[PDB]
Formats: C-alpha cells, structure tokens, sequence
C-alpha cells in the first residue's frame, strides 16, 4: 500500500469502525487497492458497512472506482441489497449508469437479485430504464427471467 492501505481494506471490509478512524488518521491512503481491483469503499459497500462507506466519502474516497472486472461500489451495494448504501453513493456523486465489463448496471444487478426498493430508488435518480447488457437484455428482461415480476411491474 500503504502498509496502512491494506490495514485499512481490511477494516472497511470487517466494518471496524474505529479501526477505519485511527487508520485514516494516521495517513491510510482512503483509496488503497487489492488485488481485485476493490477499494476500501468496495469492500465497505458490499458488505452493508454504512458509517464506513460514510467516513471513506467524506474523506476523498473515489465514489466511482472501478474494479478490475468494471464493478464500482453502487454496482456493489445495489447487488448486495443495501439499499441505505445506495442511497449515500448516489448522494455522493455515484455513477447511477456505470457499465462493467459484461455491461451490467446497477440497475440490471438489482433487477437481478429482486431489490425492488433499490430499483426504485435507481431509477429516481436517473438509471437508464432501457439500457441493455452484453446480451441484449434490459433490466425488465433480468426482472423476468429471475422471477422477479414485482420489480417487473415498476421497470414496465
């Protein structure tokens, strides 16, 4: 890294809040990255760590870092179902319609796992409803095809 850089992957990942603190206080560089390409938002981000996700943006984090696979931390938070997560990405400038590389969004990512209030919210904050994936396949066609038809309804 950092030393502190991968210190601080680890506590945003395990959602040690503290440690994040102390870490970034003494000098952790806030956009360290793994060996997937994961920042520490990434990390704190996919697995429901809000006061980090929180801490890290304040604190200069790049709201849209891409992975090595082309996943940003609202691709992330989206798929995984954390919808408040979502909500502060997009509040802190978060691509709503960042592509990866099979060119999901996140609107398809949460179309696909049947987050229907993160659809939502996606889509009020200007998700391309129509946007299509590297199969043709739009966020209404994943909603279907997951047997995810209340969400369905809302893509329509």
């Amino acid at each position: 890294g950092s030393d502190l850089g991968k210190k601080l992957l680890e506590a945003a990942r395990a959602g040690q809040d503290d440690e994040v603190r102390i870490l970034m206080a003494n000098g952790a560089d806030v956009n360290a990255t793994d060996n997937d390409g994961y920042t520490p938002l990434h990390l704190a981000a996919s697995n429901g760590h809000l006061e980090i996700v929180e801490v890290l943006l304040k604190n200069g984090a790049d709201v849209n870092a891409s992975d090595l696979t082309g996943i940003t931390p609202l691709h992330l938070a989206a798929a995984t179902g954390h919808l408040e997560i979502v909500e502060v990405l997009l509040k802190h400038g978060a691509d709503v319609n960042a592509y990866d590389n099979d060119g999901h969004t996140p609107l398809h990512l949460a179309a696909k796992y049947g987050h229907l209030e993160i659809v939502e919210v996606l889509l009020k904050h200007g998700a391309d409803v129509n946007a299509q994936d590297k199969f043709g396949k739009t966020a209404f066609d994943i909603s279907i095809d997951n047997g995810n038809e209340d969400l369905a309804e809302i893509l329509q």
